[PDB]
């Protein structure tokens, strides 16, 4: 089965790995037959499942929901599961809510979030839920922001994501996601931490890289995101975009500077 | 927006149109995008998207979830939704279920079986919910039948559904899916009802057709279904595919021979 | 307090009534205060005021919460409460779901269809509920019909609506709202019935006239529906502009030729 | 995945079948794992695995608990589950209570009664629910006759065994069990019916045969029923019984004689 | 009854006693009526009852069930229940989900974890509450460990055990239960406490021993833990198996070096 | 296990037998320990355990807490419950509260009714329900009756009586309790009945008696039933007491003339 | 109304009272009419009225049933009712607990155990919940100890339950149950305590007495534990048998010798 132990490993080896998303049984069965073995059953189901214009709508329940579709379709994966928006408000909670989408299928929890989360890290960790940190572009936090605008650029909110990716590690997480960050700062935290680091428009400089699979298979419309990359496009079928996806991944090709923020 | 009128103006007008399954906001946009406008939220789901080996565990709540999705991507869309297993056991349970996928969407009803439902198409019909009809292969009595096996061979069986099918129009069904039947007791059928008769396994005699876009479009591992095409080898990406699909539809060339039974 | 009894003696006068729809304190306060005193607390509602496409989703516990608000702010009207979709679909449902609105403050419940209520009209009547009849385009139908198209048209169609009006009364409804039907079937229907006979869409024939508050007083965008007249646009205020409607419903000013279908 | 369209064939080829109660994965595993395809989850684990000295007090929800498990360890195999006490006393509850079990992961309910079942029976099969019968000894009926003894002696007795079995496969039924009944009457039932009949404690004159594992394997010990036998003994292997089982019951000399009642 | 009053006294004559699993009424009678009087009803169900992968899925009220069982069928065994995955985690948790088990049946519950359960322990068994610790390899932490690995290696792991140990029966529970450890820490750890060491995959060096019964009495099969030994195998029928189990325990034949990690 | 089997024998040697109410583990261990082995879990215990003046308040809920109770201190006890007031206002009502008592312990549910019951009864026995009936002075009929008052004086009443109890035997009923009517009537309907009947205030032409067991041993204060006698007197034995009403019961000593009614 | 300053008074007058168990409607009002007039509601209803084997599988709502009984008996007795087990393990649920059982007729809360009760026995008696504490064998800690065992022998443990008696008293508790623990511990906590000490299985030396009214009548089987009587046995009615145990208690010649622990 594939484990955390794994990750970590090809991090020692500088072996870049490739992630995806997954919300059903039939995806999550093509993924694991191609060998792609780290899925997301991320609250971005809430826009690309559920047709809402953000992440906040989805509920543990929906999670749930999705993460035991995947969990048949991929027995043997790394499944990792987010705690939707105010699932994690307090320890207790979290430790409620992890539970039921581990219950589900989930080897691991994401949780969005910086130094505030560091209790609950610990406290969750030593209630046997692994924990997957989730810094920068944190799509819960739209509201806050103002929109999906890029994050950690300037020296103040470059070293506070550092401190914070430092913190989640020293407090248990695991893993860390990092998303739409210059691709300087990306290569900052991933030195930094002795964690794997998984990106999505934070460069190839990560350890490892995660996508939204609507937006590898050109499902979803308009432009794609500058970050993102369709792999059907220019394979001809699903299972050679996949494997496209991991071999330009662990090569280095992608993402490229085309995909990449400063 | 897509409704009701416009296939019965196809009909008239013998022009075979193109129906899909969908589950999600991204298919359903994309669809809607391209064109097909006709979209069933179907329990097939059960398989596709929640990984069991049949339609049975699927719940009302299941398809009022999927439908509410399919809805936000298209929202012109003629939409019908399945009544899963043991849904519509009473007149009075079929009219609390139809109205929960209703609200969530839905402008119809697919329900499966043939005179024993008279009552219940009658009494929907008067209290607002239009009904689809689906005969032959009605997978949600797979454990009656011991499999997915042809339906309607030999003159008993197909006067049955000739006559069911007459039933179910005169009960105020406004729409029949005919799965897995002979070609030429589709014909019969089709030519027999003034509503429009919606094939699947049923040959290029029906007024419409429909597929499981998961074997549409590759997703689906194995060997597809014999009434099946995957569309997506062909083309090359997803919206090509789905216009070949309108395409062929509208001139006979699909369902080919090769995808009928006799 | 404005009664059912009051407007059957309009109608033995021929004094035309206005009539209208309200959601909430401050509208239902206006109009009483103008000495309009017959009000409609209508699934229309899942529209103008939830913002649905259809009325469908309009919940019989979201009836309750508007007509205990328009209750409180017209004490004395004649407050009519709709039943909305399939909360009525047995006797014993409508029972419990009439006796909600009328236990949050409606005098008399609105239900829609033709013959097949006869029953429940009977039953409910017997159960100390006075019961509104809805025919014509009855808008929960619109999945149904294919669309919001006027009803009744040729000599069928028209046999039945008149046949379905005269069998709603005998089973003992004691008001009738007819929905966009040509004006010379809304004038057969008047005349037949010995009960008063409101219209919306149906001309300056019927008893009595309705309108959503939301197009009469100016706030409903794009083009207003073609029976509608803005009555806000040529008086100023919004007390004034209720004023004018009720004097032209009397006058048969309003509904003019321009508002009417043929 | 063995079907009912399988035993109808063994019943055509003259090939008798073994069948045995299972309530989890371990056991379920083990059995299919032996080629034994054919599982009852019987309320019988009332006093197996919960320790009553009657089956009554076993659940509906007991029944879905059980049978998930059994269809964990048994993925393709046939899965007959009981409805328990009073949980068929309506066609209605049967339609609920069947559709729980068969959600769950069952094939097919079994539901003990002679004719009084008829409309339930045809009416669970229009309704996608295959039935198997119970006749003979039917314990869920302890209180009434006072204890568990030997059905079908004499004429009357049997002919209306004979009577209830001919009716049940009329209203529907794809397969009968016969529990304690004489070899000759049951000799009789299975020559008269299409459907394969499974017998306990009917000798080996039945189209298949069940027992309940907890005797096949000396777990419940002290004295086993005369219809019993203990596979294991002391060969110290579980699967070898099962094989042993299985072959006997295909060769005829299990039921033996002193297995039998006349 | 069997007390935890006869281990304490069992541990001062230096006489090893073995413990089993058990889930049901039948395999619970069998153990006690061979003097097996120590059972525990344990979330390694979700495996080998349940068939889920891991014990994460077994909830409280599953423990309940089960608890239950056992009881009927051993009422005066001395019934350990473990609390299963995010079943204590925080006191006030932890003292409901202990109160539940134990009214159902259980004498004591089992909990995993060290130094962070010490103030939850004090509580509980202030509260009534008798607790047996759990440390070594503790299944529900199977994703932070990313497997079922060997724990205690090395100085600080095995000084770490020993300290927490202690410190779990400083807190007040009155059995450890000690899994895969290396032999000479478990003597360590069984040498430095006054309360009753129970092992598994720990050698014979503890006071006494657990297994899961599926994996003792052959039912699992070939693949059973390096720890474990099939007793069935040279036996021949299962009470001869449980009193091998019991007699080499005593002897210390049980477990062998090749059951025993260092 | 005492079964209906019994009594019906005891009938056919006319042995007269005692029985008695019970409503808690200590008393009904106390009658099993004696051989008073028929016990009724009545809703007199409205009265008599709760303290309410009626036992109309009795709930189904409270019947399964005290006949759970009672099964565990006498375990092979013939086991009447009552359904209590209104918990059989329809079949179906009362199959569902027929079988909750039935899973908490009872063998049999009494109800107490005439003719009006024969559709129940006749649906309960059939759906594995033994039923007792109960006429003459029904006590959750006190206020119809206007108290407590000997039934079926004249010609009229008890000739209706008579009927009563023929209809419910033939409707399936195994048992009859009579209570307060003349000794002479009680007569006419014992030898008119195959089934066993049970007086309370009867006379001892019964083939069995009833006692509240409050009445039987002096707990009630005030002057006790007229047809009651207190057993303990000035015994000092309770056990005494019980096998001396057992003894004057079958000897015909009691009832004596002074406990009867003419 | 008996309250608990006249326990207090009758401490400082050295006149001993008697108190009993009550569970039911009738045995409270007997208890009343003799004038006995201090009754608990006590979890010992688990095994004598409930019959399990012992007192933690009672609840709140058992309790709160039986509380209601015993306040409808006696109207004006003081009425002590256990708090069960786990039913007070934070602050926060002893509150509601207590609240229940004292809305349901109680006048005081009884809990067990020693200094750790210290805060919520502040918080309760702040809130208006009168406490009496509970020390020596105390039965929901059964488990704990092994058994029903004498406790406080020897100087550590004796000197602890003086202790936490005075810590009790103290901390706002108005009575003290003492049970099983010698007669010279006993007196010496009766003798430092100004609240009332009430004794079972404590001698004579304690301020008033308690016991198990099934017990004093001789109901319950076998051989009464040592310091109880059966005052039944000697007097020959249960009226006098109260009397008999009020007057020995007073006398001091209850409980004697024999029916004392050193
Ligand atoms: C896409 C990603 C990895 C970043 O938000 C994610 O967390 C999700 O899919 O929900
Ligand atoms: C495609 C079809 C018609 C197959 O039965 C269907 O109904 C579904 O998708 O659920
Ligand atoms: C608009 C009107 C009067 C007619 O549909 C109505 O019934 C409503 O407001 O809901
Ligand atoms: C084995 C059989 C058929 C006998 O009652 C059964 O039904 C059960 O296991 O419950
Ligand atoms: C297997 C064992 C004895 C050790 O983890 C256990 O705790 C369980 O059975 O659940
Ligand atoms: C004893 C009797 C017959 C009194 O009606 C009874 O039914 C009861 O105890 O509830
Ligand atoms: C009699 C006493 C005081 C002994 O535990 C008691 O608490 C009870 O009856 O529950
Ligand atoms: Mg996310
Ligand atoms: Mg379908
Ligand atoms: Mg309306
Ligand atoms: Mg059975
Ligand atoms: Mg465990
Ligand atoms: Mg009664
Ligand atoms: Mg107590």
């Amino acid at each position: 089965p594939t484990t955390i132990s794994l990750l970590q490993k090809y991090k020692q080896e500088k072996k870049r790995f490739a992630t995806i998303t997954a919300y059903d049984y039939s995806f999550a069965k093509l993924f694991a037959d191609e060998g792609l073995n780290v899925m997301l059953v991320g609250d971005s189901l809430g826009m690309t499942v559920q047709g809402h214009d953000s992440t906040l709508p989805v509920t543990v329940a929906d999670i749930a929901y999705h993460t035991a579709a995947v969990r048949r379709g991929a027995p043997n994966c790394l499944l990792l599961a987010d705690l939707p928006f105010m699932a994690y408000a307090t320890p207790e909670q979290a430790f409620e809510n992890a539970a039921t989408v581990m219950r589900a299928g989930a080897n691991m929890v994401k949780i969005e979030g910086g130094e505030w989360l560091v209790e609950t890290v610990q406290m969750l960790t030593e209630r046997a839920v692994p924990v997957c940190g989730h810094l920068g572009l944190t799509p819960q936090s739209v509201n806050i922001f103002g929109g999906y605008k890029v994050q950690g650029r300037g020296d103040e909110a470059g070293d506070q994501l550092l401190s914070d990716a430092l913190a989640l590690e020293a407090a248990g997480a695991q893993l860390l996601v990092l998303e739409c960050v210059p691709v300087e700062l990306a290569k900052r935290i991933t030195e930094a931490l002795a964690i794997p680091v998984i990106g999505i428009g934070a460069g190839n400089v990560t350890d490892g890289q995660i996508l939204v699979m609507h937006d590898a298979f050109g499902i979803t419309g308009g432009h794609i995101p500058k970050f993102a990359k369709n792999f059907l496009a220019e394979t001809g079928d699903i299972r050679a975009a996949v494997r496209q996806y991991m071999a330009e991944v662990e090569s280095g090709v992608y993402p490229g500077e085309e995909h990449s923020f400063h």
